[PDB]
């Protein structure tokens, strides 16, 4: 029972398109890649070949296909479907209580620690390189899963092998770490890519915490750096604010009246050091969030 | 819209260390489905990366349809789907069939055509490609009498010891191959082409005479030769396949003997190019 029916488009952009489809009488998500992003399709396919990748907080794949007749090629990725959409979509619409806020951020930390930590026997260590709220899906149990492994990079400690792949694509400009924006990142060092993920995770923590109510107050949804860069920021716009101006997202002062938001502000600042080796690990973030409340 | 992905697997036409090849049916049409073993996973990734880079389309290259990866409970299933050629491999065909002058030339010119197409860089186009496992089992026979080259699971691309041991060039066996020079890999293919040309020419009738099908070096190495077995024959003793006297009574086989010796020089840079083999073959008969 391999057939799929495409039912409605739930996303269109430079990446291609995502469809809600029907397969074996279940909803599936079907991504059809743009020609411009063919190397992302292949990288994501290499990543999903890892059976031990599977995790409650990683988007589950069903199949990957490259199809062709004559001169045209289609590139397909079929995954589980999350009708609540991305965390970006969800935060526009909804405020959070303490329980819901911690459940979301701990689930992302759990997914990211699962990616970063090598499993021996297995799964290589994996750095994502494009973590952001559009690449996180919300599940009906109030946990999230991380999506889009097209830029990922794999490392095996046992065999001393680093696979950075071949993909000219770069991460989403708004979420790029200082060392990415100033292009000084150590490209032959696996730990460099984990540290880029931690920066981006800090930004996602900020986006989420803004939406958690405390003392009758909440902030409106805003993307990171909304106050300091143009609407559709360029690479150089982001380099200006992050590297030249040393800007970091502002902590609303109302957070300091709430113990949970005070803990989260501390945690996001430890993701944002210009010095990448100073930043927390995904495991330490997971352990910290496990303890918070 | 409905995306019909069901393929009916009808009969197994190949089983090996690589996995299995099945004749299958998609929407009424024969396809060939290669199901990869864990042993041979990297061949699916390499061929898939190549076709993701350049969608080869040539009458003498096995026609790509799809690369499929399906998640299972405890494994990943990897399928390559191509055109189906019911006559099977050249290896199979030659066991079962003698050739006349026209069929022999049509087979070898079609192989040279496929191989030159792989080897050529085309600008605007395709990268240059070396096959790295050319042999009679990796060539399929079409109903029109032409062949197509199959299995790009070891192929290497360029823009400006993985092969079958019996078909390895001397520079592969003695580890002198200039691994930094893409032309090295083209020259390894040409050596193998020359062995295939010998396998085919043996089955061409002249003056009521034909040789039995044998694989290259059948008379000097064991049924399943070691790397060392091949090195001693090809590198140390510098043996080459036997050219039977009866060929020198036939103008076509005399010309094909000359061509196969210009594929078997010890010095890789002395060997003919695929394009020069094509031109030579179009002037025979
Ligand atoms: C994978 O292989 C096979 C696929 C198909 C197949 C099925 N539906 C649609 C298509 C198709 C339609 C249209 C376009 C283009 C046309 C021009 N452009 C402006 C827009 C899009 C591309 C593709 C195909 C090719 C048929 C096959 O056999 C008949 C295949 O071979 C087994
Ligand atoms: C990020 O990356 C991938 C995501 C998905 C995916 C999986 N479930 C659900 C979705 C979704 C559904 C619906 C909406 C709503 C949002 C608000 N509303 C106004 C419009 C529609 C949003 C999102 C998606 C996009 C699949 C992918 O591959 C198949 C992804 O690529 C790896
Ligand atoms: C995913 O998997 C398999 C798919 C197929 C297959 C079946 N029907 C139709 C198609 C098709 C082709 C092309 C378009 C175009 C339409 C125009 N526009 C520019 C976007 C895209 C749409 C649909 C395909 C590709 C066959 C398979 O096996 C033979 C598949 O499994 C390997
Ligand atoms: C070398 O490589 C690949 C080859 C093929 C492939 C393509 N058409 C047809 C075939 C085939 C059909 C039928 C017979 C036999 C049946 C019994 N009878 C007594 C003689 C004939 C043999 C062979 C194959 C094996 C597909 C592949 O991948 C999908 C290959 O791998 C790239």
């Amino acid at each position: 029972a391999r057939d799929i029916t495409l039912l409605e488009c739930v996303g269109k952009g430079r990446y291609g398109e995502v469809w809600r489809g029907s397969w074996q009488g279940e909803n599936v998500a079907v991504k059809i890649f743009s020609s411009r992003d063919e190397k992302s399709w292949f990288r994501e396919t290499e990543l999903y070949n890892t059976v031990m990748l599977r995790h409650e907080n990683i988007l589950g794949f069903i199949a990957s296909d490259m199809t062709s007749r004559h001169s045209s090629t289609q590139l397909w990725l079929i995954t589980h479907y999350h009708e609540m959409g991305s965390l970006y979509d969800y935060l526009q619409l909804t405020t959070l209580d303490t329980v819901s806020c911690l459940r979301i951020v701990l689930s992302i930390a759990s997914g990211l620690a699962h990616l970063h930590i090598e499993i021996f026997g297995g799964k290589p260590a994996i750095a994502h390189r494009d973590l952001k709220s559009k690449n996180i899906l919300v599940k009906k149990n109030g946990q999230c899963c991380i999506a889009d492994l097209g830029l990922a990079v794999m490392h095996s400690q046992s065999t001393n092998q680093l696979d950075v792949g071949n993909n000219p694509r770069v991460g989403t400009k708004r979420y790029m770490a200082p060392e990415v924006l100033d292009e000084t990142i150590q490209v032959d060092c696996f730990d460099s890519y984990k540290r880029v993920d931690i920066w981006a995770f800090g930004l996602v923590l900020w986006e989420v915490a803004r939406r958690m109510v405390s003392n009758g107050i909440v902030e409106d949804y805003k993307p990171p750096f909304y106050d300091v860069v143009p609407n559709d920021p360029s690479f150089e716009d982001m380099r200006k604010v992050v590297c030249v101006d040393q800007q970091r997202p502002n902590i609303p002062n109302r957070w300091f009246s709430d113990p949970t938001l005070t803990s989260l502000a501390k945690l996001m600042k430890e993701c944002w050091y210009q010095n990448p080796s100073a930043r927390l690990t995904a495991l330490r973030i997971k352990k910290t969030l496990t303890k918070i409340d």
